[PDB]
């Protein structure tokens, strides 16, 4: 409960080290994330220490009682990590490491207009209450810096992390000491997105323009609806898992142009009925064998130039 | 824990201020919002203080015990906000700034009636437990009175942050004081909801709309049935986002003039059956031909009349 | 802390009001909801109180110190309210005003047997610790007896407000302290229940009476039964906000007519058939004319029956 | 705080009875349900209690402080009952007459095999912390054994409530004290399931059936795939209130029947339409006469066997 | 509160036995389970005990207050297990028996692979918070090891309950104490999965199967595609059960052959139309007797192969 000593009229630079443990629920839908992990608090000092000079009488005389304890708290926390203690520890230098469980949901913006090719960046913040008596410093030890006890995501491949520290900006004065920057890396695994979304869609509008090579009516009117309700239930199928967008995506964007695809097709089926009515055999034949060949090249076509605009 | 001085007899007027860190979580069918704010409160006084003669001896004396601190709470929120106290600071005045981080779910209600074009208006409100020994009066800071460190709401335009004083007019006395109106405007982001919602339901009934080109009754009845069940299937997709709304609303009144075009086609496609089979075909194609030109430009006036009635 | 004193030998009759200031979170299925007001507390004492001598020198000797506060819980809460003192005064009769706010779960049974045009009771009871020192009696004041700020219930139309005392009857004789009965009746806006749910019910079932009109075997069959598919996929779309609902309802019995209105079109239809493949012309065309009228006649004979039945 | 005095050496005799106030929230598929009630626990003693020479002068000398409070437990509660005390009372002989009020979620497997015509039976157990100076033993009286003031749980019967004790069997010596056990028989109201359910599910099968009255090809594809959809469709429908169960059900043997039913159809139409083509016309005929009349009274047969399978 | 004795030198080995009451919540999408038992404590203990010289003067000579308690934590648990002490005993070698009832939320990986025919196993880790006077050891009682009472759960076959001490490995010094770890293997009961998924699924396949033996055109498409219409429905039904899975499963592999089966004999038909069309009927009656026979034998040849994949 004492006041840190100011004898080297120097910042305490206080070194600490997030561990995880255990990463899951990443609601995306939601912006959050479970986290338990392991929070390792070992700070420096001068005064109030001791040298070596009890020795084997006493290697290390550790101190049960809560002392200078800096009081860090996260910045995109609802509510405060849950606290558990595990264990006190002190160096022949007086600095002593601290070591603490805690359960944790952090708010983190999900980025996904490239859903199923997306890459994520988790972020925690750290801030340090400081005091007046002393200045006090937040840094990272190299060392100590975070793993993950080989602990795996579900559907996600982990890549890094990394601290950095970094100015508050928060604009207020005594909100301005640096704060700490935790950033972990994820990739999606997109594999099984393929054969469990794309490819039933794809044969649905396949199996839509099968219609440029029959001559009844009646047949192409029922394929090329029944198709479209097809479509729309594989959708009410699907969005079950895709988190609420409310901006443009990839798959939206393809979705849109599947709708436009169904509308165009209705109408050539229609056209070549009123031709073949009106007896243009010819050009009705024509008709029918130019969107053979221009419906799939046009969309292979579209398909590229949404692909280079939704990935650089 | 002493009571304010009543030297000038004068109310003390207190100034404060609210300053957004992140706001998340704006669950629309719900009617509440996550906000997280840091909350700064500064009063001033002149008993119990202390003039400039410490100078650099003490050049600010700061007491960490916690000395006439308002007690102000939300009126609006069903659990009182989260405490964490960051730092407190004297001025050479004896007035004492003071910081705080919370976080809060605030209950204020949601207007949709212009549903994909609405601009919402969030509302916080202050009050403050008012001592006998003393009148106590809640002002604002005009600077301090609260940024949002360039946050972004996800789907929504920032547009302003207002502070205004207001009676409480609670029909209680005690109850009287003026309460402080925290008002945040914001605007939603329409442009995805065009390509999303809108265009495939026209898709769906200008599909429908192609019966007017055939004479093929077993044709005609397929399409406007399928095309009807396309439709309801297409508002089982999109009610998903819509929130749970017993009023009009811009979009269910055209759900519901979609509703009525499909039943009036119906009743086209039939009369022009009867009338053939009966053997008065230049009266069936007259009316195939008018209803060719009636419907979009039908469609088209209703939408507009609809649109001048809902946005003025 | 001390025991009320028994000098008159006569029950402390205990005045109190409830005071709404926000009510939100009806929700229906669940039979709960949200209630935020302020609860007024104002007992009567002679011993231990003070009469008018004190005057200027104290114009009301206020106790901030806890004392005779009469304990009363809610009997319908699964969780006690929240607490949070607002204010305290006292009379020149020696009288403590007592104020707070709280935020509460109310447990009231909703019954929906008129679901689009009911009216709802919801109810709060009142109890009292009772001492043994001396006898408590809880009493309303007609005044303050409860108002709402001119606060909205979004889809109700809030009726009256109305306290009554009534016997515990609980069958436990330190239980038999009559309890107080705050009644709150609200009333259903109803009128976009009926585009928003009746009408294109009606619409799906006037576009399958139109076979009637047709002698296309195929085309007949395709109308009922995709108009079947429609129905049941309208029903699936608005049971999400109709409450589960273990009794008969009027929607519920127009549910069901409508099933057997389509059982029994299918039955003309194939009877009809059947009529004209073994060439009975004439009976296949009466029964079809007979039924042009005969469908509608009985649906408005059958819907007036059932709303006598459920609107007295 | 004092031990049980050990006078007679005979085991404490406590008797207790749990009084329901309201139960709600029988959360089927969850396997729970909230319970509000009152708890009236009352043990003798013949030390350090008082014979009647008080009199007037003290009728009943109640002791505010807890005393001798048998520390009971419920077994089957994730998290500990409510604590709300009410009220105290002491006897001529000394014993304490105690009551509280509490709200708890308890554990109690359901069986759903006959799910629309089933009878349930909820429990609760309870247990004592056994003391060291002295036995206790849990009785139940059997007046104060428990009512229910009336009260009715939705859409259920309620028909007994009856207390017995049973020992623990939990495998450890200080954990074998006997266990009270409060079973509360319900029985649940069919009635609305029947046109909810059963019915609308019968006219689709019964629509399916109409095939074999027809000889085109084309109209009976139609019928029996439409019904089919439909069917998937109403089961969408109606699961939504059906708990999740993982054993054989009744509707879900019922259910699995109409698919057989529908699949032995498709069959039935494909082989007269064959034979016809083949022209084998009156063996055509033959088989969809006997069709007429075979799939009705296998249906039949069917229902009463699985019917005398499940309800013996 | 006194620190274990270091009188021999020798780690404190410390024997537990987690006991099961009752397990329930296998919430399978989460990757978590409800557990409710008794946790079983006993530690042995030189110095600072009691030889047999009490005897009958004081046969057990229990100690109320909390002494030597070892403060053991789960590692895979979110918040903190709950706390209800029941009773406490000692030995007349001074060891001490504890125990406890809890109620916690644990953190198992769920493996969804072979999904219908799955067997899963439960983890619960145990740690020790390691003491600076002495060395701590935990062990496990091969008795009290751990029964569930003959408890069962709904759909689960319990298979057998293990305990095995493991290095934690955790990458701390202080926290490379061994960790306790505790096996519940558990198999899944997968009969009613047969009728209620995996027969109408092929019913409907089978269904769709039957044009190949028709040769209209019409009836063909309208059997094809309203059959893939009922398969996504039926689809939508069915994944309300099965859990979120970002990899491959047996169900989706299945369900992805029979997409492709439903587009390849869109494709039959087409060409068989097409061939018929432009008169090689011959030809066209080939390739559709073929198919007859190629459809199924490639179905079962698939299966087998997907089987023999996925289970070994
Ligand atoms: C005789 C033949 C008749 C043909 C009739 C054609 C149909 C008429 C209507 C056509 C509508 C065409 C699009 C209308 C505007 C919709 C916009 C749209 O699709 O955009 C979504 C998306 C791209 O979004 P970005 O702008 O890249 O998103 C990032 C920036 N926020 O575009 C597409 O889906 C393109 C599809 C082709
Ligand atoms: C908007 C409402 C859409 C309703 C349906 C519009 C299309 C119906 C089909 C028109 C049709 O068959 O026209 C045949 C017609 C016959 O020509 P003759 O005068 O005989 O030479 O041919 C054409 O017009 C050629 C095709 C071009 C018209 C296509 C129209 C597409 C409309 C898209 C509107 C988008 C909004
Ligand atoms: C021979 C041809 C036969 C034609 C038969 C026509 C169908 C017969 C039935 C027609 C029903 C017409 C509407 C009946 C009442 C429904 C009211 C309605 O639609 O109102 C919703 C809405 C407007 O609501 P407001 O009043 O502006 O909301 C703000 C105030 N609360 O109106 C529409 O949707 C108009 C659509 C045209
Ligand atoms: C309500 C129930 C609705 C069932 C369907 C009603 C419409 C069926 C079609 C009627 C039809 O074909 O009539 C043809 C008939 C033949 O006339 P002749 O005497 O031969 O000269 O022509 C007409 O009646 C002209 C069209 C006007 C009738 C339209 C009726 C619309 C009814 C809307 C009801 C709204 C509620
Ligand atoms: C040749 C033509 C063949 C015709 C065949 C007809 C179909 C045969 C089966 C008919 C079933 C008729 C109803 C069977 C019992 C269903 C009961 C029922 O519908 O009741 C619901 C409801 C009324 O409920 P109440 O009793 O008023 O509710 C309050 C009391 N709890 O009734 C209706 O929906 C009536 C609809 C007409
Ligand atoms: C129950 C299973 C229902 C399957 C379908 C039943 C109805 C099929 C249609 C019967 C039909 O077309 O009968 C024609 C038949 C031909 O008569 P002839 O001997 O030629 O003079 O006419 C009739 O029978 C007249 C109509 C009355 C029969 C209606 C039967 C309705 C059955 C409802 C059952 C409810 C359960
Ligand atoms: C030429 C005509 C071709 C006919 C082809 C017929 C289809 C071939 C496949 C038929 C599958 C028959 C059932 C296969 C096994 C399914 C088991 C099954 O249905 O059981 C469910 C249920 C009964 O469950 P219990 O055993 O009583 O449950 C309590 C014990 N746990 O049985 C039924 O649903 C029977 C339906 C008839
Ligand atoms: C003239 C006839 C035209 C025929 C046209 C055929 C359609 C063309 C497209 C065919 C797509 C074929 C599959 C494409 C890649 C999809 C991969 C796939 O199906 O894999 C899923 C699954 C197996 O996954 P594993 O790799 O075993 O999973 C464990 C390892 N993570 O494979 C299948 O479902 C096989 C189905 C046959
Ligand atoms: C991709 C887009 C798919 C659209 C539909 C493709 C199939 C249409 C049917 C083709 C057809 O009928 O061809 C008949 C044609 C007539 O031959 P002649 O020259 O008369 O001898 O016969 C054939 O081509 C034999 C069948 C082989 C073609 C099958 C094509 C399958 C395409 C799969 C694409 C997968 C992606």
């Amino acid at each position: 409960v004492s006041p840190p000593p100011p004898i080297a009229d120097e910042p305490l630079t206080v070194n600490t080290g997030i561990y995880l443990i255990e990463c899951y629920s990443l609601d995306d839908k939601a912006e959050t994330f479970k986290v338990n992990a392991f929070l390792s608090l070992s700070w420096k000092d001068r005064r109030l220490a001791f040298d070596p000079v009890r020795s084997g009488v006493r290697v290390k005389t550790y101190e049960p009682e809560a002392i200078w304890i800096p009081e860090i708290r996260f910045v995109n926390v609802e509510n405060a990590r849950d606290a558990d203690v595990v264990d006190i520890s002190v160096s022949p230098d007086g600095t002593v490491q601290y070591l603490e469980r805690f359960s944790a949901r952090v708010l983190s913006p999900l980025d996904f207009r490239r859903y199923p090719f997306d890459s994520q960046t988790l972020h925690i913040y750290l801030i340090v209450r400081s005091v007046d008596t002393r200045n006090i410093v937040l840094a990272v030890d190299l060392e100590k810096v975070g793993k993950n006890d080989d602990v795996f995501l579900t559907g996600w491949d982990i890549e890094s992390f990394t601290a950095v520290v970094k100015p508050a900006n928060f604009a207020l004065e005594d909100r301005l000491e640096s704060k700490l920057d935790y950033q972990l890396r994820i990739s999606r695994q997109y594999f099984s997105y393929i054969p469990n979304i794309i490819l039933p869609m794809l044969f649905i509008l396949f199996i839509s323009w099968t219609a440029f090579w029959s001559t009844s009516y009646e047949a192409n009117v029922t394929l090329v609806v029944s198709t479209l309700i097809a479509h729309i239930a594989f959708n009410i199928l699907v969005e079950t898992n895709l988190p609420k967008t409310p901006y443009m995506t990839y798959t939206g964007a393809i979705i849109f142009m599947i709708y436009l695809f169904y509308f165009v097709a209705v109408i050539e089926v229609t056209v070549q009925h009123y031709l073949k009515v009106e007896s243009q055999p010819a050009r009705a034949a024509s008709i029918t064998r130019a969107s053979r060949i221009a419906f799939p090249v046009v969309f292979l076509l579209a398909n590229i130039i949404l692909a280079f605009l939704f990935f650089g």
